[PDB]
């Protein structure tokens, strides 16, 4: 009859595992792909993020070096966010940057090179005046820049006044070539750095803010000979066959959905010549595998940030700033789908299920109690915000007091109160530690209540029945 | 009869939706206005919050600058609470400031200008006589202070005796403008700066405590020109309308509230006639909503806190503390009422009810725990008082013993333990691995506990029945 | 009936509450009392406490500033566990602190004198030979010592060999007044510090270890005259009434026990005359009050504590070493035992109830655990033991892991791994990823799961009746 | 009949505790000769856990003594990860180095002598060429390596080309007698040091890593004389019997496996004969003592750690690595077997059990929520990996954030975000946050919620009833 027919047809098609649909019938296609999809696209990404590895590895190394080179009085360890204050000292650092520069053959360990050199800027107001003592000023919403150009070859010359400067910058190229790289493995040596020294006085406070930024460029080298014998990337493979592995199973997933979907509408149609039942929300979203989504959406985005990769690993632009992204995201999602071949094993199947069932009420608390931490950040931002260091912008207060929560670098908090302002200092402690009462001993509990319950509800429903169906009652 | 048209009455009272309101009649008041005071009172704080934190952001990077000019050898980077011990290198300490000062036109980057000039302050006893070697002294509970006026311009004289010497002061103001807040903004540029360099002999210790403190007022320039052309406060509207919103919505609150106290008192002499039934706590704190009382609180405290900010705004008095206080516990008050209308939406009324729940015998035993950890500080305050640091003050002992029981910097208490007398360092052992304990697997799995069934007895009651209740008989 | 008489007698003797003591007679003395030696015994201690902070907080100050002026090449703000290599450089400390030691009144700023005389010590081997080239040595299991005196007035000469020389070391006498102490509150004024230099060769490595520390003794200036006019100690007073509430309150509480165990042995026979039931130890347990057992614990330590206090006051020794740890031990118990009062008051009862029959379950958990990790403390002791620096002795690993429980500092033990043999590694991170596991994972949420379970039991009783008892029969 | 006379055997046999095995009949020796093992083996290997730290306790020293000599300006207390820059100053240290040598006598406090002698190691390439302004270079794959030997006594020659050089080192021995280990205890206290600075230039960055390593090697004085007269290591001894005591107990723990499993097989053939039931995996594995596999492993392990021991202190080699790890694993296990006895004692077998019914099912979903946490790790391995040092290689991106699920060192990894491409920062928040909270408001319950169900199904087993077994209904 129409009706056993289904109870075959929407069985098999509902058998959870394809192990099911591997016992009748031969085919075992699905999870092969899939499981190729995924040893693919984490090699992929894998692979990738060794070759990104080696080229920051040197980056943040040559960039260490630079700052001892051209920053005065920078110890060889290291410093922090370093400062300046009387002028002659100012000077004094501009002065010993452009020594270090001329000198640096002589001077440096490393090999760069000038390039076949530096620049200077500053920038001025248009009209400066400003007369802090007689309480009267005029400023110009106007800067014109002015610069030098200093000879690698061929002591110095420069003028500057501090009031109408803004900042001071110095711009020039170091290029060098990093022998670990090219050596071992394929990837292009050669590097184009472009170094900034940059003076901040935008605060006009009395601090000259320096700091030193390194731009990289890659390129690849015109004569190579190593060995004494005559690189070569084959990535242009791998990265084709991914984007294929991908396509496929796109293609694949799409269309067992939209299957799915037909099915969908006509056993709503079906049920309605037989019982008249209509109940589209509930078992319409059934129909729907849920799963497949994901593997879509990752999908979609291997392709994306495979193309990206690509394209860029063309040109050799380097920004290498959204393809990680995307590439990093869509492989995420795919080891989040190996839950869901861990589903059909046998027992983990409950402890799954459950996590799904937590999920979505998990998320409405999560709504709830944002209202409350989000309170907080409101306040303590504008109470303590002139006092404590950690709470200054806001994003600060709340990165800090959710690190709070999870109850680390906490004794720091309390100890750094200004205590000025004794009643400040009181609303502190009162904030703190009530703040931190409310999610430590309320919030959290709340949570291992609502799993815990949870986590037994479907306990009871897989060791006794589960909820009344109609797709249930007319498949058994 | 009377009673069904009580059931009318009381039930469309009751319903805790005023989507319900909405639902029948026409009116959408008491929920829109609210939200208008919630955006109203968020954007009142957070502008106020940006204001205050560019006068802030300003602050404390003068400071950081005047701290490198006048505190010999003070690292470019920074120091922290400062110290001296030989006399001469006090001496040389306050000849450095002064020269410092003198000279300052030529030495600093920033602005600061002298104000159209210094003073020199020393407080000495009345009469001083300690011989430490004698076994014999006269103390002086007297202090007469001296000082000096040295001028901007035209090596310096000065006198000092340490054993009558209890403190040393410089006071002076510099005047500085800043450019980045007026010029983009409308905010005041002026600052008056009084810098306070201060030497504390208090401890008698050999210890010269070295501070540089900062104080700070705001004023408007009297001639600003900028861009060639010819600031304007508008706060003055805002600030007003808030003040509006507020007493509107605290109007309207506290006559819905006075409405629901006299058909309380109505409905106990109605119950009295009938069923002669009393029950007047019960039911008399059910009529109270409790929520706006809630937002009374909050309504008063916008309410003063908008006008102390007025006020400061109108004088320039900068001290921004009570004001600060309570606009931010008001604004976090409204938040809090934000759960009060994610209560009716559908779900989320269950987790709000076992919070409301939970909170009532939280408290209770917080009361009792209270006990606990308020003795064991009166015993680690003592017994290791001397020995740890972090236990010197019994603030101190409860604020990081707090942050022990979060499980945060723990190795640190441990690890800095004198050992002197081995005793002492055996009874820390067992005072912090018996505490750390306690808390840790019993008082927090208790709140776990405690919260957990209040959960699930709310989730019954959600599911089947409500304690049974006069009022709702009387309804249904 | 003797039967009803007995229900009428241990009916009211064991009624909870005093309150029922008081609902019936007129009697409210023994919570009366005991909240006397609560107030007493906690302001006893705390006064204690403010003392003995002042005392230290001169100390601590003192040797900041001794160790500033006598090691050579100690940063102003602070070094920590100093050390020297080269020889002639540890001659320049010692050369250095003596020169320091002369000329102290015209160097220092603290008004510490000379007392009405420094000496020197070196303490070295009877015979040395030591031939690290030729294999071969002879060592001396004796030490020689010789001492200079070096006077405080009237360049150096000396004498020292390392391969001998086992420790060097200095001693003498510092005397000083302390203002502020004297000054506002009744305390002695005098200090007598032993400062000793002391540099450890034991480790015969290389390593000269330099530690300067302080010895202090209180003494009474034999004149002071303050205001120009003519310290007395009232705590003579209330260490004795704090000495007579405790012997007292020690006496009814014996009393009213004693009296509980008469009736406890009389109730066993009166119960085998009739019924002929024994269940001596369940019930003779009941019988026995138990939190009386505490205060006469907490009582007793109160009388040795204060007579100790009063001793070492009276002698003005200064150890207080013992006396603290007895006094505050003492104190917790009272504090613990206001849970006691808090038990009858009306629900706190429960959720105490549940901590009461908790603890003995989480003890016995507590063995099973320490036999665990007290493994893992064997384990990583040998097999890090030489690559962690935290892992060293054993107790450094116990108390480290047990921070790593509780989560604290982590990333540290992690990140600080030699990494020279990579199999040891390796070793450390299965080690250290595992019993992290383990121990969140697994040990904690026992102690949650023990203690909900016993939670919700003894909600059940306090719900429903109580585990049928002979005593409650007969009593309802 | 053959029923009851197994009822006799197989009731006696699973018997758990072998306190009834002692309540009929007479045999104590299975639990006696186990605690000996236990206090054997523990005893072992503390006594290794002293000595081996008395090694190290020297070493360490002896290490910062060298590093402190050799390493110009290395500030007395420490510096970390050392590095160069301009390369006079590369050959400052190289030339102090050695005269720091050569001088050592005169020097250095410590005993440290030449052994009857430096040498010098250089590593250049075959064939440099590297023209990094040109975009040319060729490489050679082959390093010849330059010594010299310069003598202990007897300003200094030498040659160095940066850009050919790949790494310079130093080697030398310096030998020392440890005082303190000898004179005490039983050991060696001879010490053969191989000190090796090294330069790396590996990274041909311009940053010159030094490191300073010391290679350690024990050897036994050729004349020892103390006191005036004439080591002896007894450790020959009980090195041995440990050996003994655990070939002991391997044996009779196997002989009582075997037996347990002919009964196995032939309790499956009996009731074969007679009900002709089956289930040999359930019954044949409760067979299976499963604690007897645990000492027996431990045993294994004890008696292979014990012999690397004893031969490693036979010929002194002093690796002590793979012999420590067993010997600690294997502690670890007897400790472990403790629970055992425990169990038997009489309420912790419900603890006990519950732990053992967890551990299962707690293993499947640690596989569930690896994939998850897996996943991560290889997003902001390539996300973060430029941009955080704490992300760097895939293994420090997993012990980090896993440090980061038990919530330490938190508002560390928020606030060194690079934050130059705004969209890599933003993404470092959602990634972040995100995971913080699905770690520990999910996963933490669910292993909570899970062991608290587990818990208490073994509480009502043994309250009411165990699984029906065929050997339950057999033996009763």
């Amino acid at each position: 009859l129409l009706e056993d027919q289904m109870r075959r047809k929407l069985k098999f098609f509902f058998m959870n595992p394809c192990e099911k649909f591997w016992a009748r019938g031969r085919k075992p296609w699905k999870l092969a792909i899939q499981i190729l999809k995924i040893a693919m696209v984490t090699i992929q990404l894998v692979l990738f993020g060794l070759s990104n590895q080696m080229v920051v590895a040197f980056k943040e190394e040559n960039t260490i070096a630079f700052k001892h080179l051209f920053l005065k009085g920078y110890m060889d360890r290291m410093d922090d966010t370093y400062a300046v204050y009387t002028q002659s000292d100012v000077y004094d650092q501009l002065i010993f940057a452009v020594n270090q520069y001329l000198q640096l053959y002589n001077v440096s360990v490393g090999n760069h090179a000038y390039e076949n050199a530096m620049a200077i800027c500053q920038h001025f107001y248009k009209r400066g005046n400003i007369y802090p003592g007689n309480d009267t000023f005029d400023i110009d919403p106007e800067i014109e820049t002015e610069c030098f150009f200093v000879e690698p070859d061929e002591k110095l010359n420069l003028t500057l006044d501090f009031h109408r400067l803004l900042t001071v910058e110095l711009q020039f190229k170091l290029k060098a070539i990093n022998l670990q790289t090219v050596r071992h493995q394929e990837l292009p040596d050669c590097y184009d750095f472009t170094l900034t020294i940059t003076f901040d006085n935008k605060a006009h406070s009395g601090r000259i803010k320096i700091s030193l930024d390194n731009d990289i460029s890659i390129r690849e080298c015109k004569d190579w000979h190593v060995s004494g014998s005559i690189n070569t990337h084959y990535m242009m493979i791998f990265d084709a066959f991914v984007i294929l592995t991908c396509l496929v199973s796109l293609i694949l997933c799409i269309r067992s959905v939209i299957r799915g979907l037909q099915l969908q509408q006509e056993f709503v149609n079906f049920f309605l010549l037989h019982y008249k039942k209509e109940v589209s929300v509930s078992d319409q979203m059934e129909f729907v595998n849920g799963w497949y989504i994901m593997i879509i959406i990752s999908d979609i985005l291997t392709i994306i940030g495979s193309i990206l990769k690509m394209e860029i690993q063309a040109k050799s632009l380097t920004s290498y700033d959204v393809c990680s992204i995307l590439l990093g995201t869509s492989t995420m999602l795919v080891w989040l789908g190996v839950i869901r071949y861990l589903g059909f094993f046998a027992k983990y199947n409950l402890l799954i299920l459950t996590l799904q069932a937590a999920l979505p009420n998990v998320i409405r608390f999560c709504c709830c109690a944002a209202m409350i931490y989000l309170g907080y950040c409101f306040c303590g931002w504008i109470v303590l915000g002139p006092y404590h260091d950690k709470f200054r912008s806001l994003n600060m207060v709340s990165e800090c007091l959710f690190s709070l929560i999870n109850g680390d670098d906490m004794f720091a908090t309390f100890a750094k109160m200004q205590q000025k302002s004794y009643l400040v200092w009181l609303f502190s402690r009162i904030y703190l530690y009530s703040f931190i009462s409310l999610f430590i001993y309320m919030i959290l509990s709340l949570f291992i209540a609502l799993i815990t319950d949870t986590y037994e509800t479907i306990k009871q429903y897989q060791q006794d029945g589960f909820p009344e169906t109609e797709l249930r009652t007319f498949i058994s």
